[PDB]
């Protein structure tokens, strides 16, 4: 019998960039129509949600950010046909309405209902339902999920397998499919082909998995953190290298390295210099580079176009090119049926309120995914 | 006979850039081991040939440019086994050599033996058979198109149709393959699609022609030379647009005319400017962009890398990507059997002695391909 009425709850608010999160009250606003209110078991710490709190990745703030996520329903606003309280959940940073050019689209997956190309921190209905010290807070990608409830819209919500132990499949809501779908979907990985993957953070790793399901022959870890290396190779890398390392631009090693350059190369990151770095290394007539890191804002690059004349393939994607609503409840039960691992990704576990602990770890370079729990 | 004697005959020589072809005899040696030389029939004026005189494409100079063509073997060098003295043929500007890692990709059409990524205008031994006024003169992509003979490597040539019309098929060489391949192999244009085609010289409507065979709905096409407009609209384009009508940028205008992006555009003009508009105008979430135009040489572009995590595809080809030995003796038959159209391109047919004249018509904007005859 919370249903209809304010929950009043601890949530993780940034009120101000480059500061820690503050975990304190707040007031989470019943459902409206078409809306689905969240009690929420795990979170994990993907690097989007840092870049929010270095100001490379904008959206409006005050905000409570957290997108990579799984709970189950408290309760549903009037009309909502595709989850019911107490089912498990994993909320969709980006939406699947069904109804759009995209989601109609065979290929696309970037709903245009989607709030990271212009953000505006609202619900579907440009409002917001978070209330702390009296004041408004903005939501993030419509998820906000560093928080011990939300409402997000019924589009960005799937209904997943109710025996899933959501401490792991949160990961599904961001790294695991995005690095996944990056290479399996994206690219497209060939049997017997060269990878390489820059970035072996949880997101990178996906992408080895990703490369090592699709059969790639060689799979070449590129990371400036050689502790990185041996999670690496545990999960698909063949060999690892180091920029840093190096007198040669790595352009030029990789591509010494698969004897004229990869089948398909990954950045993982979110660079300017690691993007072109990444377009350089895949072979110039019939390479392909995908662009999975989050770039900093309103910043642009600088290439030279016979990279493409020659006849490489450039493109990027958000969510692995899932189409979200459709793919999370498949991938879930994949997950359930031993078809790939989440455990390599989760180096840390800490209960909620060390959210800021969690951030410190991503930064210092010591984890790949903490997991928090509510 | 001439077999095995050095040839005297008329070539126009670029003796430095931005000044006037100079047509004036040569010495052309004769064929060495698995060389052939030709007797040219017809040539056609490619925009890359004038890009060597403005110095925005870099190759050795002086040089005999001229690289879309077609002609009648005048003899072969040891070993050479596909083509024999009388054969019809056309001169490859990108070779298949069939043995490099490019040769042996099904997609991969750029092969390893090209003198386009760093041109050396030689013959693949590093030599040069042409000889003016006591000078070595530079071959050009290992063709050399503008002169009454030449000499080219054995993967640089293509035994065509002996009833072939070569004061047609020359297009074959460049601007047609070019432009109808990347619709058709490169971008893989689909039924029912709206595709933007920036530039409607010889290679866009070409492009075009690629577009309409595949079945799209809609073509646009876009020049700042509204006198393009009536032959782009006969051989498919379905509307056209002059940027320079509009107070907005024509990025903007595509995405409102297309309901929110192309699935498909071109870049068929050679500026770095309108490669980020083409890319810009196709449908961020799914829309692909092919460069097809050479930019100009040692610049890069600037951009912004959102648009390809929205999920755009970014490509260039060479030669509409063809592998260019298994497909001009194809593309030569199916002419023959009327599956396309080359008349539409050619807007003026010139002795080979007006070359100048001919290039005058092609800055001036008042023709497409001009064809020269021997
Ligand atoms: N496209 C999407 O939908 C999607 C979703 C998830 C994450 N992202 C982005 O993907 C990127 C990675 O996220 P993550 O895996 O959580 O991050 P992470 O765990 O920080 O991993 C990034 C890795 O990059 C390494 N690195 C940093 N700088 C360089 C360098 N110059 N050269 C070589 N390696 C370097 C770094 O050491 C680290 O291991 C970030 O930009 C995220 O914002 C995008
Ligand atoms: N990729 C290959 O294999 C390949 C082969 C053939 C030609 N090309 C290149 O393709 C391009 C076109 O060749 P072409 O068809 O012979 O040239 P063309 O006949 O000069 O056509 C170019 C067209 O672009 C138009 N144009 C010029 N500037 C603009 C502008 N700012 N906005 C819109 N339109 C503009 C112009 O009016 C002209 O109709 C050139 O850069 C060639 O070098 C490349
Ligand atoms: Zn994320
Ligand atoms: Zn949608
Ligand atoms: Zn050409
Ligand atoms: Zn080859």
């Amino acid at each position: 019998s919370t249903a209809g009425k304010v929950i009043k709850c601890k949530a993780a608010v940034l009120w101000e960039e480059k500061k820690p999160f503050s975990i304190e009250e707040v007031e989470v606003a019943p459902p409206k129509a078409h809306e689905v209110r969240i009690k929420m078991v795990a979170t994990g710490i993907c690097r989007s949600d840092d870049q929010v709190v270095s100001g490379t990745l904008v959206t409006p703030l005050p905000v409570i950010a957290g997108h990579e996520a799984a709970g189950i329903v408290e309760s549903i606003g009037e009309g909502v046909t595709t989850v019911r309280p107490g089912d498990k959940v994993i909320p969709l940073f980006t939406p699947q309405c069904g109804k759009c050019r995209v989601c109609k689209h065979p290929e696309g997956n970037f709903c245009l209902k989607n709030d990271l190309s212009m953000p505006r921190g609202t619900m579907q209905d440009g409002t917001s339902r978070f209330t702390c010290r009296g004041k408004p807070i903005h939501h993030f990608l419509g998820t906000s999920t560093f928080s011990q409830y939300t409402v997000v819209d019924e589009i960005s919500v799937a209904k997943i397998d109710a025996a899933s132990p959501l401490e792991k499949v949160c990961l599904i809501g961001c790294g695991f499919s995005t690095g996944y779908g990056s290479a399996v979907k994206v690219a497209k990985v060939t049997q017997g082909s060269t990878c390489a993957v820059f970035g072996l953070g949880g997101v990178g790793l996906s992408v080895i998995m990703g490369c090592k399901a699709a059969g790639a022959a060689r799979i070449i870890g590129v990371d400036i953190n050689k502790d990185k290396f041996a999670k690496a190779k545990e999960v698909g890398a063949t060999e690892c290298v180091n920029p840093q390392d190096y007198k040669k631009p790595i352009q030029e090693v990789l591509t010494e390295m698969s004897n004229g350059g990869v089948d398909f190369s990954f950045e993982v990151i979110g660079r300017l210099d690691t993007m072109v770095t990444a377009l350089s290394c895949c072979q110039e007539a019939y390479g392909v580079s995908v662009i999975v890191g989050v770039p900093p804002d309103s910043q642009n690059l600088s290439m030279n176009p016979m990279l493409l004349l020659s006849g490489r393939t450039w493109k990027g994607a958000i969510f692995g090119g899932f189409k979200s609503k459709d793919s999370v409840p498949k991938l879930v039960a994949d997950f359930m049926a031993k078809k790939f691992a989440l455990d390599p990704l989760i180096t840390h576990v800490l209960p909620f309120e060390k959210i800021n602990e969690g951030f410190d770890l991503l930064r210092s370079g010591e984890s790949i995914r903490t997991i928090l729990t509510f």
